[PDB]
């Protein structure tokens, strides 16, 4: 393996900056490469190119824009192993899961291309509202918003770059992608696929750099017409106060509850809970982060979950381990603190805590109470609390007391009751007898409270990054 | 007893001959309705086609206003109309008033659904780059003249459910109620006339089937036929309509599939309410219970108990089981009951008939060689057919030529949804009786149960077409 | 000399007897297609109904992958298929290859449109407060077996435009191409077979109308009939379908209304391209010019100049005007020309006929007592009818039994839209010739021009039904 | 006639310790007072609203619609009573003020019926991946929660009801904050909702001084959505305080009327004058600059000039076309734009006159884009005519504005007019008609600094709802 010096895509050209940021693999410390450390003047060059490209891009037919997206997705499928191998090292994601992330990104790009090209407008009748305006009709068609700034997260630096880029591009918007620093190589590899597909100069560009130099600058810039961001809740809250009146989409944290009723299939509930809670070592916003279980089935459910947590593989990304090293030392320190607080307050550790560097073994706690930090705080690590409840009303109350409202799971055999519970839960999506998940990517993805703003899922993302233009006239 | 008249071009008209209508439960003379000739039908259709141009060019809000006024009049006169409706079709007095109230609800809902219908704007650039400046402006238009044919069992509700969706969209209408039910249809017509519906926009036709039955459907003036009635009549209409669009609500033999894990008391409650409502003279009634062997004995006893509590008597006393529409209908039902007894079915409640008042009959051990397992009785008789597997319940359910609705009683909803996908029916109700309601929901039948989708927005969509205006932006 | 075979249940089969097919322009023997019996049609339908369960239970993604593969094969073989299609229906070589490429585009578009199939969730509380916890989950389902009947004039495009929308939605299909056009239909079928379409999901039928014509439509296995052809055959199909859903694209007599303020050069260009494309053998062709008298002499002169430049000759030479499909078609067009001449119409270009190759005929001073003012010729003849007012143009346009499309040539768009509202047609094109495209736009007729709405999403909607599952939230 | 008005808070009418006296801008007449709420009183309004939300969101749509219909019937009944006071409060013509109340009732009724039949969707997992073919998503609408509606002085009843009714039908609870000049009208609208029997806490009002509760009402954690109409500077401040919460902003405009050589100049002049000078130009949606092709400019300017010379200038009680502006600062700002245009050499076709805050209508010709009047929203009766020689120049000048609410195009070539409309950076283009918000079922939106979000009845309902997805696997 030889570390490479990567370049940003700026107005159809690949550009270095005077300074750069060296990226290391979180699992091994191996140097992977460097990405440019852009200056504010270089961000200005990116946005000037994007605004100059907008007129010719938005005036192309939908089929012409869709052709570029399909070509980019075919190139990603062609290079999925080459890109997935680097994505795996960059964010300590299992090799197979990293290659699957690249394939999922090609699927979302293809799906957005076809969803976006068949968007329709509407014709409204004046006579629906008043008799005197019966000959007046409004011809309402969709239009792009302009320049979209897409900011991807470290945990899905390609998938949640494509989930923003393709819906924005099909609608006729121009895009600047700002990947996270830990994930910027993978983001620039995605950019190479769009460049090789022949995306016109300035239509798609990348920005890489340090938060202290360009962090607020890329968002506050008046060239930006829309900010689409996935990342931490505190950073998300900052973007909301910098966007001003400009539309935004935020995908932030979660503390998804899994409510287990007395009539649940406990073995199946345990399977779905462990798959959801410990995927990518719990470093997912949509992940079962707390089990709210009825007292009478709690001992048997905990035994079923424990059996499965003990069998999860813990190790290196190259080995496709279920639990891989966390993204950085600060993240593992934070998770260890939550583990220590639950232990010191009397929670039962059903599986042992171990920390090898930043590789934390999966910890399952029973008898977790609302005074413990782990009942509320999003860990972004492999630790799952089980909180016992006496009534369904109590589970709803504890679930809704969270500042997060991304998704919830309900495990029961009474679906009419599960729907009644789902109506009361302050979340975007409720999965019945299955783990929480963003997929399938055509379904809406949204969070209530501090989990975000806006509705994603492919068609919803296109609708968010478009506006309408109405032309009104009188028939004679 | 009154001599009723047809609404034709804003005028009330008698014909040379009349048909006297008697109450099926008492034989009380209620009045007479005109026996229209083919020439008088021609004048109804000429009047409607003449009124169509001004009617379709009104705004949606203007058409909605006439419907809201007609619905307000039906609410005002619900007791007065319901009292006559009750007698004309031997429906319980309170149920007849409820029917008029429900009709007013449907009319008001159709008026507001229809006035906000929107068109679409399509892009040529979605299909080919060279046509990126070509757009299509697609707006809805009425089909023209709608012939609405209502049934005896819901002569006001299933007249208004066709009339109001047709009218809001700009169509003109001719209502042909059944002879037994024609007074009720003409009473509904009075509310539209009092509401100020323009002359010729809404009209009525009454007469004998041997004189005008085929004539009204085959007439070139009619652009759409919307009918509710028996399957043999519907089949004839489908042939006579030719290429013209149709809505048909025909026979039903709705199955209620009861699984081993069902709440049997809840299943029995819904099955008896669904099977015996209006003495079983409903297309959406539960007409056969397909029950898994292990719970069949318990379910049969629970159903029997509730059948024994049904009141049997006169419409004026709000009996659950009233006399059937006519002698021919009760002879047919008696014949199906005799066939089942002769073939060995167990009568849990046995056959009793006084005039055309048949007591509710419940049969167990009904087999596929019995007429009652398949034929729609339109009477108060319910067969219970035992099955060994869910696959057998699906197969027997789907072997019917009918497929209006089905019910599934079980605590496993993902499994119930999987069964619902396999059933050749329009709607599947989980842990409830089969029913048309609520009236905003789609209502349709597969195979010989009909054509087209009803329910308010669906009926509006059915009785409209589109007009596309295409041009190139410069 | 090749003996073509039908695709039946995944295998290619001949029949005992065969129909030899000849190139209409040269008499060249192209090969033979099977002469299926009624029993062979039964076997095709049984194989399709058997395949339906496993096909409808596939995911939309899986059904779309087959359609995309079939479309790629059609693109790969466009020259090979186009070459035979050109000979079989005497269509210009380049235009025949273009038909194949357009079919692949429609198939790809249908696969992507149908895979995004959405349902609806309706609220009981929208209609009545007591049912606020009742919801309806409404999902789309295939109708079952679709019989697609393609026309000779678009034997691949109007086979693929029916087949792909039906297949993506989970329907199984039987394609019956016209006898003159069956080799092209079976060549299209090869692409679906090589794509690996499961056995029985897609099948073909070929045979004589006297043996299987009515039989294929009356058969109770068929759940939907999607046909393109002439009005008299379509009228027969509506009756034989009974209550089953249909899509019919029949005759057209599209008017081109030219007002005093029209851009006459643009009107002439569009009128000539639309009227004489494929020798006028198109349902959507401009078939009558209704022009305001003050601009008629100049409009007729500019049309005449462009008509005289059309090439007249053989399909292999990409001539604009090629020989008509058969002798009967050319005799029918000749009779219309003679009637117009005998009634005083002015021949701006002269009639000539060599075999079934009729030179393009333009008539002026055509009146409403001439057959050519009303009857669909399906040949290279265009009448110009002078009018004194826009009201007269609308009246004459609407007096036609046909109503597929119309064109309006004027610089006053708001007035053109007001005229479009009054025309009894499916689509009105402003300042352009009538056309079906783009294939995402709706395509439909009024009066005797058809039944149902075509255009990709509309065709998918027509060949699906809904299944509503209703339950109460607790 | 001056009354002590009260806020509607949790079904009761409350005064505060301090009050704000409201005077008629045209005459100085004392109209009454409105409470000067404290931050703790705002907290009580929001606590009441969140408490009422649970039982309101779980009602059926038909039950919520019945309250809106009853409230609209009450507004029609009291249209003269409310309009008489609204006219004095914001110096709007008496008949125009009554018409505003009637229009509000129309919007409320249309919102009740539009909202009650909104639907959910069912999505197939098999549309995206074969392995999830038995997974389906049942997606239903849900309210966003508590909506803070902030109405503007120029439409204090119409653009209060335009936010309240769409929010309520969807199951949201509402707090209306009228502008201080327009708070009596806002509280009169609240009386109709209260008499209609709207449950306690479902609909509430807030009145007070900007220096006591201005930022507080927006920054409050209880508020889940802010729906505002008003000035661009205030709207931009709301964007800073909303954080992650969804907003709708209806801000300023500088609508262009593009007049081509083939236009019907009499039709263009009539529409331009009706739109520009309605309510003395104090409307965001109003023709605020004429971009005319030079060949027809002398004729168009003469036709506009004759119509402007006929507009009545006077008091709201006399239904004058031009009434006194809302306040002295507003009139001073308008006079400044007029003076800049005069000093830079524009031709004053109609004479400038100012008596108190009543400015006579001023029409300028030969306005060049170095003049402030070419760009700045006056909110007063002044209109510039800017001559251009090409359509491309008219499009460039039109789009150079920071505003993008609406535009008008006057021409007989509609295919060309549609091609121009595609290039204009606005929410709506009206062909051969003045810009206007109506009909209220149509979308109403502005690009650039004119706003955020899409209004019009169905659009406002969609904006103030979210979705709840329930995903399960068929077996």
């Amino acid at each position: 393996f030889m570390a490479k010096q990567y370049k940003n895509l700026v107005n159809g050209e690949w550009k270095l900056s005077e300074n750069e940021i060296t990226i290391y693999a979180p699992a091994t410390g191996e140097e992977l490469g460097s990405v440019p450390a852009m200056t504010q003047a270089e961000v200005d060059a990116v946005y000037a190119s994007a605004k100059k490209a907008l007129s010719d891009w938005r005036t192309l037919s939908y089929v012409e824009r869709a052709a570029y997206l399909h070509k980019a997705a075919d190139i990603l499928v062609r290079d999925a192993e080459k890109i997935g191998a680097i994505l795996s090292k960059e964010v300590a994601k299992g090799h197979k899961a990293a290659v699957s992330e690249v394939i999922r990104t090609a699927e979302i790009i293809n799906y957005a291309a076809e969803e976006g090209l068949r968007m329709e407008g509407e014709v409204l009748e004046g006579g629906s509202f008043e008799a005197a305006s019966k000959k007046k009709i409004a011809i309402v068609r969709r239009e792009p918003v302009g320049l979209v700034l897409a900011i991807s997260p470290f945990n899905y630096p390609v998938n949640l770059a494509g989930s923003k880029i393709a819906p924005a591009l099909i609608a006729g918007n121009v895009v600047a992608l700002k990947p996270p620093t830990q994930g910027s190589i993978s983001g620039l590899l995605l950019a190479e696929a769009f460049a090789e597909a022949g995306i016109p100069a300035g239509v798609f560009n990348t920005i890489t750099g340090r938060g202290s130099v360009i962090g607020d600058y890329i968002v506050e810039h008046e060239a930006v017409n829309f900010i689409n961001f996935t990342g931490s809740t505190p950073i998300g809250e900052g973007i909301g106060k910098l966007a001003g009146m400009r539309p935004i989409m935020l995908e932030l944290g979660g503390k998804d509850s899994a409510i287990v009723l007395e009539d649940a299939d406990l073995a199946l509930a345990a399977k779905n809970i462990v798959a959801g809670a410990f995927g990518y070592s719990g470093q997912r916003s949509t992940a079962v982060k707390r089990v709210l279980v009825m007292d009478k089935v709690a001992d048997q459910l905990a035994a079923e979950i424990k059996t499965l947590v003990e069998k999860l593989s813990v190790g290196m990304p190259e080995d496709d381990a279920d639990i891989t090293p966390l993204i950085d030392t600060s993240a593992a320190d934070f998770v260890e603190g939550l583990i220590k607080d639950a232990t010191d307050k009397g929670a039962t550790a059903l599986t042992a805590f171990n920390r090898e560097g930043n590789l934390i073994s999966p910890v399952l706690f029973d008898h977790v109470t609302t005074d413990m930090r782990l009942a509320w705080e999003e860990p972004f690590g492999p630790v799952l609390p089980i909180i016992r409840v006496t009534t369904v009303e109590e589970a709803i109350k504890i679930s809704n007391e969270s500042e997060y409202g991304l998704q919830a799971s309900i495990f029961t055999t009474n679906f009419p009751k599960a729907f009644g519970i789902a109506e009361q839960l302050e979340v975007g999506t409720v999965h019945l007898n299955n783990k929480t998940q963003r997929g399938t990517d055509n379904f809406p993805f949204l969070g209530a409270k501090k989990s975000g703003a806006g509705v994603q899922g492919v068609k919803y993302s296109i609708e968010a990054m478009t506006t309408v233009k109405s032309v009104v006239f009188d028939i004679q």
